[PDB]
């Protein structure tokens, strides 16, 4: 098992031993793939068949299931902190590297939620920000917990504090952004939404489309008509293939769907939109 391991590690390119190899991710997938059928309980088999790219729903969920045993191969093979690690997505913007029982825990909420397992995710990142109040990482996934609830006020309520933080690197900033331009735009807070979805351009290619696509939004609801389709032409001119895009442009009777605070604080499941009174309720 421990000499499989250190195979599969070399091919993901790691120093192991003193040797390293050019890294071959479609040969590291196949191996550690293979070697989880013989330490199915081995967590950093798992780890290991992520960072070589395969990071399903169900290697998620076995990382998980098998965390008591993180890091055990890697200290059998010598390698240091933090070599062996994956990248998962949010489900909102940004992708984040795991290494650690708490990246896992993340990961494993953001599959949970895009399950539709709100609940459990919520739990799971408060556990977390009880004792690390402060990790974005955990911030963050709570918020994007949130925003696939359609809980808008929480996001906005969220980022708050985060969007005025020093030191937030470009990326990070494109994201919090906007979120928060998006949400104050759901809440029908169109001027605010504007101080953020003004200039929606950054790093992140798909918070650009979502920002000019809301900024365009927020135009027609402010009666900016062709200003609004402008922007949409512009960003349907770059996006031939978005079909949300397009929905918008060729509608110009299509608007952003809107809600308030307490409507969404009256809901009978906080998870649920569908239980969301309208504003006629």
């Amino acid at each position: 098992m421990v000499s499989r391991f250190a195979t599969c590690c070399r091919a993901l390119g790691l120093t192991v031993n003193d040797r390293q190899r050019p890294a071959d991710l479609t040969a590291a997938r196949a191996g550690f793939a293979g070697l989880t059928h013989l330490a199915h309980d081995q967590c950093d088999a798992w780890i290991g068949l992520a960072a070589a790219g395969e990071v399903t729903p169900a290697v998620v969920d076995a990382v998980w299931r098998t965390v008591a045993s993180a890091g055990v191969l890697q200290r059998e093979i010598g390698l240091a902190a933090g070599e062996l690690g994956f990248t998962y997505d949010t489900g909102w913007y940004l992708q984040f590297r795991a290494t650690e029982p708490d990246d896992f825990q993340l990961a494993y909420a953001a599959r949970l939620y895009e399950a539709g397992e709100f609940g459990e995710a919520d739990g799971l990142v408060g556990e977390i920000l009880a004792r690390r109040p402060g990790w974005f990482d955990a911030r963050w996934l709570q918020v994007a917990i949130n925003h696939r609830a359609q809980r808008w006020s929480d996001v906005v309520r969220l980022l708050t504090p985060v969007v005025t933080l020093p030191s937030l690197d470009d990326v990070t900033s494109h994201a919090v952004r906007t979120a928060l331009g998006i949400s104050l735009a759901r809440l029908g807070m169109f001027a605010p939404a504007m101080s953020y979805l003004e200039d929606p351009a950054g790093p992140i290619e798909v918070a650009a489309v979502d920002g000019a696509l809301a900024k365009a939004l927020t135009l027609r609801a402010q009666g900016e008509d062709d200003e609004a389709t402008e922007v949409l032409q512009d960003l349907f001119a770059t996006h031939p293939e978005n079909t949300q895009v397009e929905q918008a442009l060729l509608d110009t009777s299509f608007g952003l769907v809107t809600t308030t605070s307490a409507r969404i604080e009256a809901r009978s499941d906080p998870w649920d939109p569908e239980t969301e009174p309208s504003e006629a309720e």
